[PDB]
């Protein structure tokens, strides 16, 4: 027979994995809406879907945060059903032959910084910023970048008093080592500045096609990353990328970042380049011949 | 036969001396990891090891704090094993022909001020700040500065009430004379200002390569230090260093220092010089 979850979500193929398990395509038979269903087996080894779910319900309403459809349990499974979106920035990056133009980078950089800014205003730090965790919406919102996966998310300050967490060494799950900030490698507790630093690496990745410490291991990546000076990394690209990264490496653990300044750098460069703020990305141009 | 401690570690060469014990190289015979073993003879009329080991344990988790691996009792010694770190800030200074560039000094300055801040946050004052008591980590943590030796450490305020220890004089220069604050040379009870002042001398020492009162005993040192103006001392280097010392010497006994401010100074100068944030120090460019 047809496999269904709960009472109305028809389960489909496995579209991918995440931190808290795998994401499957699903169909709200009750209204014909293809959704994304995240499943977690009852093995209380480290049950987390309940947590990430709360954070999603907390970040609800903000621009670029997916809407959770339903939550529950089906046999040996915890189920979080959520709004299905479009391609991720990694899918789009490969779709464009792993080449983004300066325009697309800046267009993306503008929205990514704001998504991060929003998450922080809600007292949390994402802790795992990478191309895979940013998805383009569909339809009317095809021009909106979404931030997903609050699996490694952590609260960085008391929600009421806003008392920042203490400067201590890290005792928690790590994210990708490729986009990790230096502090993460040094074993220090992450804060707002770390989410931003990683973004710096995501942008250079979009520009470069591959980071210099890619394809080598953690101890090595740490070394290579610490050994590759910024100016050498951002070589041949607008100084705004190196300025962006330096600014980030400069923040103090509990400093509040100047998000306006970071968006400003790229915007001024945008205008100076003569680009227009239409949302015509490389992938939109590819149908005519070149996503470059 | 092979000399072993607690049947867990084998004793190696005497790699130095702590504030109240000797330090020996050691090997966790099991894990094959080298460690640093500190010994204290059972017959002392002033046993500090049981106290010091406790300070470390309560500082556990802080960035730059070494971890205690084991505490044992042999026949004639009390044993405390902690992880061996890398070379001290003196080993490297000396290795770098006694000359540290301004950015290595500013990069280290930021970390060194964080360690002392954390210590004060745990209700203690170190009281023996010097380049010897600062070691670089190992491996990927080799860019991180650690603070060690709590032999002279003291609680400066009650844990709960946070009431500061009373003002008292007639005290004794407890620590190294070369980096001791002036108030210390005046036999005045030490407080948070003192750790920072001494750090001031450690930074200048890094700049100058030596100090006025260095190479003359104690009273002579006091004489120089007192008769040497901060302007003269820091003459030829970014005024931030003078600003730092002036601020420290201006603090009051029970004053809660503004660590942030003092860090801002060096962060402003690091920025103005146009230095970038890489983790490459002088010693790496040799």
């Amino acid at each position: 027979m047809e496999l269904r979850v709960g009472n109305r979500y028809r389960l489909g193929r496995k579209i991918g994995s995440g931190s808290f398990g795998d994401i499957y395509l699903g169909t709200d038979i009750a209204a014909g809406e293809e959704v994304a269903i995240k499943l977690e087996c009852v093995k209380t080894k480290h049950p987390q879907l309940h947590i990430e779910s709360k954070i999603y319900k907390m970040m609800q309403g903000g621009v670029g945060i997916p809407t959770i459809r339903w939550c529950g349990a089906e046999g040996d499974y915890n189920v979080m059903v959520m709004e299905l979106l479009g391609p991720s920035l990694e899918d789009l990056f490969n779709f464009c032959s792993r080449k983004f133009s300066l325009k697309t980078v800046l267009l993306l950089a503008d929205q990514m910084i704001s998504r991060i800014e929003y998450i922080h205003s809600k007292n949390f730090i994402h802790r795992d910023v990478k191309p895979d965790n940013f998805l383009m919406g569909l339809g009317k919102k095809g021009n909106l970048v979404y931030i997903i996966d609050f699996g490694l998310a952590k609260k960085y300050r008391d929600a009421r008093t806003h008392q920042h967490i203490p400067y201590r060494e890290n005792k928690n799950l790590t994210g990708t080592a490729r986009y990790a900030s230096i502090n993460t490698h040094l074993g220090i507790e992450q804060s707002r500045r770390d989410d931003l630093e990683s973004l710096g690496y995501v942008l250079m990745y979009f520009n470069l096609g591959s980071l210099p410490w890619q394809g080598l291991k953690y101890e090595r990546i740490s070394e290579k990353k610490m050994s590759t000076p910024i100016e050498v990394l951002c070589k041949g690209y607008p100084s705004e990328f190196a300025t962006y990264l330096n600014f980030c490496r400069s923040l103090r653990f509990d400093d509040k970042p100047d998000y306006s300044y970071l968006r400003q750098l790229f915007r001024n460069l945008f205008h100076r380049q003569g680009f227009s703020y239409d949302y015509v990305f490389d992938w939109n141009m590819l149908k005519f011949g070149a996503s470059r």
